[PDB]
RNA sequence: CAUGGUUGUCGUCAGCUCGUGUCGUGAGAUGUUGGGUUAAGUCCCGCAACGAGCGCAACCCUUAAGCUUAGUUGCCAUCAUU
């Protein structure tokens, strides 16, 4: 990525001043406006860091799971996790969805169960009212876990946008060992995430533009 | 007012709990709280909770409309007759 290309997308942008995180002071470039300005420099450096450890963690075979529940980010995650075949989360993060893996694994197995009663011609036999919340169920079932359906074991890495917002998964994260690469705005706090990508969360643009870099870096790995 | 069994009552009020997870030094907590909704912990949304059980509801009885079987001691429509 360039700083051409990371200003025209809106990346330098931070949040107000009354709202930030004294941690990321390294980061911050200057004030404009009553916000803060973001250092494109160790921007692009980060972001080469954090593409390097993708690609190395692709090509060592691990696998990568995306988290975007903030509305700026999900369908740019659903969209960059679908294209490198890898798994999402763009709705909401189940409290225990990695901790209580135990239970989220038999919650994923009843999506399969319902698709095989449905195919195994299960669906018209039974009454109206239990198919319709049959139904219901595997809506819900689709939304939440939609994007880990064929996540059979813990991910090797956590792509995270906005880890404030994403406090669950930072913190299932950390306490399983996992490494995360996050997009950390400035109103963030940059010890949880070991590779900091110092950007705006706020702009659809920027998230779409460093989740997509990061879906190429694990495709090229 | 030593008891079994049986019963009334709040009251068919909507509660009572558990496994895994997480938070607490710990007893514990969460779930079960919040916004609505419902007859209902009924359901939905949200939410470090994710699910499950007993209660609730449903399965049982009766009533309100059809169809198949059966037509006596029930019914009377043609038909004759009382
Ligand atoms: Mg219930
Ligand atoms: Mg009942």
């Amino acid at each position: 990525i360039s700083m051409k290309q990371l200003l025209e997308a809106g990346v330098h942008f931070g949040h107000q001043t009354r709202r930030w995180n004294p941690k990321m002071k390294k980061y911050i470039f200057t004030e404009r406006n009553g916000i803060y300005i973001i250092d494109l420099q160790k921007t692009v450096k980060k972001v080469d860091e954090a593409y390097n450890f993708l690609k190395q963690v692709s090509e060592d075979g691990g696998q990568v799971l995306f988290v975007g529940t903030k509305k700026q980010a999900q369908e740019s995650v659903k969209s960059e996790a679908e294209r490198a075949g890898q798994f999402y989360i763009n709705q909401r993060w189940l409290g225990g969805l990695l901790t209580n893996y135990k239970t989220i694994s038999k919650r994923i197995k009843r999506i399969s169960e319902i698709e095989k009663m449905e195919e195994d011609g299960l669906f018209e036999v039974l009454p109206k009212k239990e198919v319709v919340e049959l139904k219901k169920e595997y809506d819900r079932l689709i939304k939440f876990l939609g994007g880990i359906r064929d996540m059979k074991s813990m991910p090797q890495a956590l792509f995270v946008v906005d880890p404030r917002k994403e406090r669950n998964a930072i913190a299932e994260a950390r306490k399983l060992n996992i490494p995360i690469v996050g997009i950390v705005d400035t109103n963030c706090d940059p010890d949880e995430i070991d590779y900091v990508i110092p950007a705006n969360d706020d702009a659809i643009r920027a998230v779409k533009l460093l989740t997509a870099k990061m879906a190429d870096a694990i495709l090229e790995g």
